[PDB]
């Protein structure tokens, strides 16, 4: 059931682990079965996790995503799709957290994290915690209280990581 080479993760719960790391570098090191992208409904991979993952695939993720949207239309807020992980992972699970900065319901963050339960092991970011404007501690708490499968969270920002791991969740 895949034993992966995740290294240097702090344990949060039975099934959630966390590390101060760039998700791109973790994916290159581990080559997991599933890397999660913090996507938008249009799969336009501009910045943050999505832009960094896409750049590391030499834009192949974006080209594949454009074909996905042309065939299927936008994802739902809280929804997901499974696409290739290209050189980074077997699969990329593109998951859309709510864009709280655009008035989308923060409750949809739970629906977003539920997608993780369809996969035994994931390398993932904190959904909605960047430009989508959700409180990062809240995103972590929802993750812990929603995901039952094994999730390795990569937190790029050191100061944020230090705050998250010293917080009650
Ligand atoms: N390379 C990285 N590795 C790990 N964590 C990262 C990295 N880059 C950012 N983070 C953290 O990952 C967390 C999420 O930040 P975000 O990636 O903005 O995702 P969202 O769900 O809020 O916004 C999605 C939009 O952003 C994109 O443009 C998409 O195309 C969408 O339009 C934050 O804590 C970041 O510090």
């Amino acid at each position: 059931s895949m034993v992966n080479s995740f290294s240097g993760y702090l344990k949060l719960t039975d099934n959630v682990y966390i590390k101060n790391a760039d998700i791109v570098e973790e994916a290159k090191k581990v080559k997991p079965t599933v890397v999660v992208n913090a996507a938008d409904v249009y799969l336009k991979h501009g910045g943050g996790v999505a832009g960094a993952l896409n750049k590391a695939t030499n834009n192949a993720m974006q080209v594949e995503s454009d074909d996905y949207i042309a065939t299927n239309g936008p994802l739902k807020v809280g929804g997901s799709c499974v696409l290739s992980g290209h050189n980074l992972a077997k699969h990329c699970l593109h998951v859309v957290g709510p864009n709280v900065n655009k008035g989308e319901d923060i409750q949809l963050l739970k629906s977003a994290y539920e997608n993780f339960n369809q996969h035994e092991v994931l390398l993932a970011p904190l959904l909605s915690a960047g430009i989508f404007g959700a409180d990062p501690i809240h995103s972590l708490r929802v993750c812990v209280d929603t995901v039952r499968t094994n999730v390795y969270l990569a937190v790029f920002d050191k100061n944020l990581y230090d705050k998250l791991v010293s917080s009650f969740l």
